[PDB]
């Protein structure tokens, strides 16, 4: 009829044994879940992290949201307490349906959501909270600081405590010394009925994991990584405005779009209702979107496993082709890890070694190419010391680290080695190759990884 629900995504109910190590578990389910893009994880029944907060002392600045299909919204960006938001949220839903909120069936809210976003005559606006953990509003999980109860202490070091998972043994994102707070810290989300997250994939094609601490469910739609470009082609045809070049990371355009539209164009889509106490995990380059069924409170964080490393490299290549800004330098991350080879997990070391080999071979070829273009002069340069906005390629916006080209003619400007012709009109003999490492510096770094991997 008017909305046909996508098939359900995989749901996993790990034993305590399986659940004990999140990264082991995620690797285990990956062959299944990567075919659906998202999956849901129900922790063991007795894994129950305690949640406690004063609803009157937690306050936040609400974002306002129009609910129109295909309309452009910006991705990342009054004052409520948690109590006053809750009161607004419950009344909104109660008044919308002329029902008590627990009586409103989830399938009805879903059907109605897709009706109202598609109808021009309706102009429903809703509000929500989205912000990284701060002193005004912290994690929903226990954090060390305030005398904690024994039950809180039990969950302090859990891999599934989303504060840990970042610095947790296997997110290569942990090792990044660069400032990436917006991407590495957990985000807190206060939802209300119909408040929604537009179709998107994570920066650098990372994983994400979302925990619903309490409240009414969050409805999700997800698309497997292998269908990412199919989805973008559908979107581009129906809403080209979203695909124009953007001046920076703070201007990414995203939109609401009916999953049935994707399914009509043979893009595979899965759904789920995430309830309180459940996790949803999104996989690399898996498009996802959704909306809240009512007043709720969620927490989510990005992470990167060793499975992800090659995709991370591919993603930055993709950003270059699109002239998209990077959140961090992938090569910088790889070299930081190489410089710490002795303390790396051995499987991590082994996987980093493989990416590094590709990095070095690509870098070798690029340097040979720019030499043949007539760039002769060179000087070592510690790229990691420059603010990001001072080491982006003029042309493709990539964050430089391995090397770049400069010219005294254009002080402070840089191009990556793919865009030597785009820096200025001076002949290439006026240029300098700025490089972080010689090829001779690099091979021993990679050898340290091999030794650590015992290889
Ligand atoms: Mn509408
Ligand atoms: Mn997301
Ligand atoms: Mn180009
Ligand atoms: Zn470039
Ligand atoms: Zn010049």
């Amino acid at each position: 009829s008017m909305f046909l629900p996508p098939p359900e995504c995989p749901v996993f109910e790990p034993s305590w044994e399986e659940f004990a190590d999140p990264f082991a578990f995620i690797h285990k389910i990956r062959p299944i879940a990567e075919q659906t893009g998202i999956c849901k994880v129900r922790p063991p029944p007795d894994w129950q992290p305690p949640f406690a907060c004063d609803v009157d002392k937690l306050h936040f600045t609400p974002r306002i949201q129009r609910l129109n299909e295909l309309e452009a919204q910006t991705r990342v960006k009054r004052d409520y307490t948690l109590r006053t938001f809750g009161e607004m949220a419950d009344a909104f839903k109660s008044d919308y349906f002329n029902m008590p909120v627990h009586m409103v069936p989830t399938e009805l809210v879903e059907k109605e959501f897709w009706r109202l976003v598609s109808t021009i005559e309706e102009d429903v606006t809703v509000e929500y909270g989205a912000d990284i953990a701060s002193k005004e509003f912290g994690s929903g999980f226990p954090v060390r600081d305030i005398k904690l109860s024994p039950e809180e202490e039990e969950y302090l070091d859990s891999g599934w405590n989303l504060n840990n998972m970042p610095v947790m043994e296997q997110s290569v994102l942990a090792h990044i010394t660069a400032d990436i707070c917006g991407m590495k810290l957990p985000w807190l989300y206060v939802g209300m009925c119909f408040s929604s997250f537009c179709w998107h994939i994570e920066d650098h094609w990372s994983y994400s994991i979302n925990y619903l601490h309490w409240g009414e469910p969050k409805t999700w739609y997800g698309v497997p990584g292998y269908a990412a470009e199919q989805l973008e082609n559908v979107m581009k045809k129906l809403a080209p405005e979203l695909f124009v070049s953007q001046p920076d990371l703070l201007h990414q355009l995203v939109t609401i779009m009916n999953p049935n539209t994707l399914m009509t164009h043979e893009v595979p889509v899965y759904r789920t209702n995430q309830c309180a106490g459940e996790f949803v995990i999104t996989f690399p380059r898996a498009y996802h979107s959704g909306f809240n069924q009512g007043f709720n409170f969620a927490e989510a964080v990005n992470f990167c496993t060793v499975d992800w490393l090659p995709l991370g490299r591919q993603c930055v290549e993709h950003y270059r082709l699109l002239h998209r800004y990077c959140v961090f330098s992938h090569d910088e991350m790889i070299c930081k890890m190489a410089s710490k080879a002795d303390v790396l997990d051995v499987v991590v070391a082994s996987t980093v070694q493989k990416d590094m080999a590709i990095m070095i071979e690509d870098e070798k070829a690029l340097r040979e190419t720019v030499r043949k273009l007539g760039v002769i002069d060179s000087e070592r340069m510690d790229f990691e010391l420059l603010p990001d906005d001072e080491r982006q390629c003029v042309k493709c916006k990539t964050t430089c680290f391995m090397s770049a080209i400069s010219c005294s003619c254009k002080p402070g400007l840089l191009v990556c080695l793919h865009h030597v012709k785009e820096l200025c009109s001076c002949p290439p003999y006026k240029y300098k190759l700025r490089y972080r490492y010689t090829l001779d510096d690099l091979y021993p770094m990679m050898n340290a990884l091999k030794l650590r991997a015992e290889s």
